[PDB]
C-alpha cells in the first residue's frame, strides 16, 4: 500500500490530546477524535456522539455515542471514557478557561453505557462548534493517564482515529500508521511520514527531488512566494481551500474622517482587491466582499458587494463636502483635507505590502492615506485607545466563527469595538450580540446575526480585504487534495493516489 511523505516545519509533538504547543493541532486531528464534526459549509453533524438532545433552558445537552468505536489498541470507547476525559480537562481549567465552551461548563455526568450529559451555567450555543475543535475535547484512551489524569503526561497517544502515530525521531520524522480497525472509512495511504523540514528553501528543493509529495498549510507554513514559485513551474498539482477566515481593515466610525459613512463607502469601492490579490499575494487568497463569507454559520444571508468603482467613490466623496480642487488632488471639506491614518504592525510584510496598495488606490480618488508601522504593543494601544482611522484585523476562523470574532465587538478595548462606537446602533447591536450568544431559538439565532451583520455591513464598517485559504502543492500522483473545514484539518484520510 502506498506511502505519503508530507512536510512539517517542526515535530508533531508527544500528541497529548488536552494540551497546546507543543502538539501541532493536524497530528491531534490525524489520532483524537470530537464528539461532533465540523462542515466545511459549516454545520456541525454527528461523529464520535451519533446524536444529541440539547434541555429546553440550553444548560444540558446529552450525547448518544456511537457503539461501535475502539481505540486504536482494542479498548472500547463508550461514556465512561468520555467523561473521564472532559474530567481530566475541566481539573486543568486554567489552561482550557479561554475557551467559553470551557468557561460556561459545569460538568459532565455518564447518563447511560453510550449517553454522557454536559451541564453548561448558562445557554452557550457555539457548544457543538466548539466541541470540534482540535483541542482539548478529543478522547484517549484512559488507560494512558498518569496519575489520575492527561496534564503532567500520557503514555501512548492512544485515540480513535484513522492514524496511529508509530513512530517518533525527533529533528527528523514522526511516522502515522493506517488505523486498519478505525470504525470509519479506511484511509488509501497506508503510511504519512512527517518530515520535519524548517527551512523553507529546503522544502522546496525536498520538493524537487523527490522527496516530499505534499505541502499543506495557511499563511504560517507556506509563503505566496513559495506557492507562486512551484505554481508557475506548471508540473505539479497546485490548490487553495475554500475561504477560512477574512482579513479587514475595521474603519473608525469614532475618529477622523472615517466617522463619515460616504467616506467608508468610498474606501470600499476604491481598493481593488483583486489586483491586491494578484500581486502581493501571488493568488493565494481570495477576495472578501463581506466580514464573514458565505461558509460561516448564518452568514449566508446575500449581502450586496460593494464593487470596485473608483468614479463612484470618488462621486460619494465629493457628494460628502471632500471635494477636489483639480484633477489630482488631495480631497478636502471646510478646509480640513482628507486624510486618513493606516495603522499596522511594521514588521508584518504582508500587511505592509497591503497597507502600501490601500494608499495607493486610495490617493487614486483624493485620499491621502498616511502609512503608520509600528511595534505590536504600540498597535494593541491604538486599538483599544481608538486612535486609528483605519486598522487591520482578522476574523478567528472555523469553526471559531462568527460567535467569537462577534462576541468581542461588544468588549472595549478591542478594535472592533473602537471601530464601532460612533455608530448610533451600537447600543442595539451590543444588546443583539449579547442575545444571539444565549439564544435557544435557531430562527431567531438567524435573525439575530442577520440584523447584525447587515447593519456592519451596510453601514461600511469593514473593508473586508481578503479569505485566507489553505494551500496545497503534491505530486501529480497524490490525487485531488481534500480540504479541511479548518485550517488545523489536514485531511490525510481523503487522499486517494493515482
Amino acid at each position: 500500500d502506498p506511502k505519503l511523505n508530507f512536510s512539517w516545519p517542526v515535530n508533531v509533538g508527544p500528541l497529548n490530546p488536552h494540551l497546546y504547543s507543543p502538539n501541532q493541532m493536524f497530528a491531534q486531528n490525524m489520532v483524537y477524535e470530537p464528539l461532533v464534526h465540523y462542515n466545511a459549509d459549516g454545520t456541525v453533524g454527528p461523529w464520535l456522539a451519533e446524536s444529541w438532545e440539547a434541555s429546553q433552558d440550553g444548560r444540558s445537552y446529552t450525547f448518544k455515542l456511537r457503539e461501535d468505536v475502539k481505540f486504536s489498541n482494542g479498548e472500547v470507547f463508550d461514556a465512561a471514557a468520555v467523561k473521564a476525559n472532559i474530567d481530566t480537562v475541566l481539573q486543568n481549567r486554567p489552561r482550557h478557561n479561554w475557551l467559553e465552551l470551557v468557561n460556561q461548563m459545569v460538568s459532565a455526568e455518564v447518563v447511560g453505557p453510550y449517553k454522557v450529559r454536559i451541564n453548561l451555567k448558562k445557554p452557550y450555543y457555539p457548544l457543538l462548534q466548539e466541541l470540534s475543535l482540535p483541542r482539548p475535547f478529543r478522547f484517549i484512551a484512559p488507560s494512558q493517564f498518569k496519575n489520575g489524569g492527561t496534564a503532567d503526561g500520557i503514555v501512548a497517544p492512544i485515540g480513535t482515529g484513522p492514524w496511529k502515530l508509530t513512530e517518533t525521531k525527533l529533528g527528523e520524522h514522526d511516522v502515522f500508521t493506517r488505523n486498519d480497525s478505525y470504525w470509519g472509512p479506511k484511509p488509501a495511504y497506508e503510511q504519512i511520514t512527517v518530515k520535519v523540514i524548517p527551512d523553507p528553501n529546503t522544502r522546496a528543493i525536498a520538493f524537487e527531488a523527490g522527496e516530499i509529495d505534499l505541502i499543506y498549510g495557511t499563511e504560517g507554513p507556506i509563503s505566496p512566494d513559495t506557492f507562486e514559485r512551484f505554481q508557475k513551474m506548471g508540473i505539479y498539482n497546485t490548490e487553495l481551500s475554500e475561504p477560512l477566515e477574512t482579513r479587514v481593515l475595521a474603519l473608525n466610525t469614532n475618529h477622523g474622517a472615517t466617522k463619515d459613512l460616504a467616506v467608508r463607502k468610498a474606501i470600499n469601492h476604491a481598493v481593488d482587491k483583486d489586483t491586491m490579490i494578484a500581486t502581493v499575494l501571488y493568488g493565494t487568497q481570495k477576495r472578501a466582499d463581506t466580514l464573514f463569507a458565505d461558509n460561516v454559520p448564518y452568514a449566508n444571508i446575500g449581502l450586496k458587494p460593494y464593487a470596485f468603482d473608483p468614479a463612484l467613490a470618488a462621486r460619494l466623496l465629493d457628494e460628502a463636502g471632500w471635494t477636489a480642487k483639480a484633477s489630482g488632488d488631495i480631497r478636502e471639506k471646510d478646509g480640513q483635507p482628507l486624510a486618513i491614518e493606516l495603522c499596522f504592525i511594521g514588521t508584518d510584510a504582508i500587511s505592509k505590502s497591503m497597507a502600501e496598495i490601500v494608499q495607493a488606490d486610495l490617493r487614486k480618488v483624493g485620499i491621502d492615506v498616511k502609512l503608520t508601522g509600528e511595534e505590536e504593543s504600540s498597535i494593541y494601544a491604538r486599538q483599544r485607545d481608538g486612535r486609528f482611522d483605519m486598522i487591520f484585523n482578522q476574523t478567528w476562523g472555523a469553526p471559531y466563527d462568527p460567535h467569537a470574532f462577534v462576541s468581542s465587538m461588544r468588549v472595549p478595548s478591542h478594535a472592533d469595538y473602537q471601530a464601532q462606537l460612533g455608530l448610533p446602533d451600537k447600543a442595539k447591536i451590543d444588546a443583539e450580540i449579547g442575545q444571539v450568544l444565549v439564544s435557544t431559538d435557531e430562527t431567531a439565532r438567524q435573525a439575530l446575526y442577520k440584523d447584525i451583520l447587515t447593519r456592519l455591513h451596510e453601514e461600511a464598517v469593514y473593508l473586508p480585504l481578503t479569505s485566507v485559504t489553505a494551500m496545497a502543492v503534491a505530486k501529480p500522483e497524490v490525487g485531488k487534495i481534500t480540504f479541511g473545514a479548518m485550517s488545523s484539518e489536514i485531511p490525510f484520510e481523503k487522499l486517494t493516489p493515482k
